[PDB]
């Protein structure tokens, strides 16, 4: 089986359906942008990001006042049709290499299955979409109709390296931290990655090491769709609790901390920064959201809109969110199915896990430096494949991540930024 069943072209024609122009709403006017359906809820935009804030309408970098260390800057990558064609090809690459591992299939099916909820009506006896939650596709007709969606990959914005994930927010409810979910609009390039450090003692630090090894792309693109499923359920820690780390005497010298998000995120070792009184405390309050959840959906008799019955719709977040059904018809949150569902998300659908799926060399642990940024091109199938990434079988690279060595598969990348040294 594959996720996406077309191999799209940038210049295939609209149709309306799966290739449109559409438009994001509430934003700020815009003009329709070509967009592509590769799955059922999830969207590719091939085009830099400069709609989801209007803040950052503008691709050449900002005056060094709030700037990283860790940036690049090109104001002309994906501006053509060829590049936007190879983002095309490379996304969906991507996709097919985590559907590839039962981790990835697991991970990609309850994106599909976590729709944000219908929680936008001011009267307790009627259910309805959150508007923020849809995009405008136009039709054939010049016309624009609503449509629901989970996940939209787009470019990135100013700074090509700074993957992120972007959702429209509210002023009544965190729609990312109370159960619902929300859209998620996560910046993402396929045509760059990171070098990393073999040695943990090289790697975490902040003044050695040139980036020999590079980062698997469909790790990284792995880790913020870990990062779109806990939006999509509600369930994101606040990025104000974290970590100050005191296991790295250059994190401290500076005061440098991280969020709880990015350690659950990581998994592994990393994940244990986080104690054991203050997860009991996130499990609990997302433990609630969700019986919320469940009594919103039994005070609802009414629905609005004619594309879905009540009955349809209370049934796809009785799936979504693992209700128990009893024999009254009200539905409850039992504590065995949401640990187990809360467990899923969080504990399983993690960074170090992909790697022991994907057999890759990666970064041992968050809590590292970055060391420097490549061009790549992972269209080819002679520089990457489905089942092997880098690592091609069958020539000298299947063997001791020999395709992740810069240095022996030196014509696969090409350095563009050092990092080390800069912190
Ligand atoms: S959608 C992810 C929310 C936090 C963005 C930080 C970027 C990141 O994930 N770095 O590893
Ligand atoms: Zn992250």
């Amino acid at each position: 089986m594959q996720f996406v069943n077309k191999q799209f072209n940038y210049k295939d024609p609209v149709n309306g359906v799966d290739i449109a122009y559409i438009k994001i709403p509430n934003v700020g006017q815009m003009q329709p942008v070509k967009a592509f359906k590769i799955h059922n809820k999830i969207w590719v935009i091939p085009e830099r990001d400069t709609f989801t804030n209007p803040e950052e309408g503008d691709l050449n970098p900002p005056p060094e006042a709030k700037q990283v260390p860790v940036s690049y800057y090109d104001s002309t990558y994906l501006s053509t049709d060829n590049e936007k064609d190879n983002y095309l090809k490379g996304v969906t690459k991507l996709f097919e290499r985590i559907y590839s591992t039962d981790l990835g299939r697991m991970l990609l099916t309850s994106i599909v299955r976590g729709i944000p909820f219908w929680g936008g009506s001011t009267i307790d006896t009627e259910l309805k979409v959150i508007d923020t939650n849809c995009i405008n596709v136009i039709q054939p007709d010049g016309s624009y109709r609503s449509e629901e969606l989970n996940l939209v990959i787009i470019g990135p914005s100013a700074d090509i390296i700074q993957f992120e994930c972007k959702s429209f927010g509210h002023e009544v409810l965190n729609l990312t931290r109370n159960g619902y979910g929300s859209t998620q609009y996560i910046r993402f390039s396929p045509d760059f990655t990171f070098g990393f450090e073999e040695s943990l003692e090289v790697d975490t630090n902040p003044l050695l090491g040139a980036g020999k090894f590079a980062t698997d792309p469909a790790v990284t693109l792995a880790h913020e769709l870990i990062h779109a499923g806990h939006r999509l359920y509600g369930i994101a820690i606040n990025p104000n609790r974290v970590f100050k780390v005191n296991t790295n005497a250059y994190y401290e010298m500076s005061g440098l901390e991280v969020s709880f998000e990015e350690l659950r995120t990581f998994g592994g070792h990393d994940a244990k920064f986080i104690d054991s009184l203050q997860e009991n405390e996130f499990r609990l309050y997302y433990y609630n959201k969700f019986k919320d959840i469940a009594s919103t959906l039994n005070k609802a008799k009414s629905i609005v809109g004619t594309t879905a019955s009540l009955q349809y719709m209370k049934n796809v977040f009785k799936e979504k969110y693992l209700l128990s059904e009893d024999t009254s018809g009200k539905f409850s949150v039992d504590k065995l199915k949401f640990d187990k569902l809360y467990k899923m998300l969080t504990e399983i659908y993690t960074e170090d896990n992909f790697v022991k799926f994907f057999k890759v060399l990666n970064r041992k642990t968050y809590l590292n430096f970055d060391k420097a940024v490549f061009k790549i091109n992972i269209v080819p199938k002679v520089n990457y494949t489905i089942y092997d990434g880098f690592n091609l079988r069958n020539t000298n690279l299947a063997a001791n991540f020999n395709g992740q060595n810069t240095e022996i598969n030196n014509m696969n990348f090409t350095k563009l930024k050092n990092f080390t040294g800069l912190f």
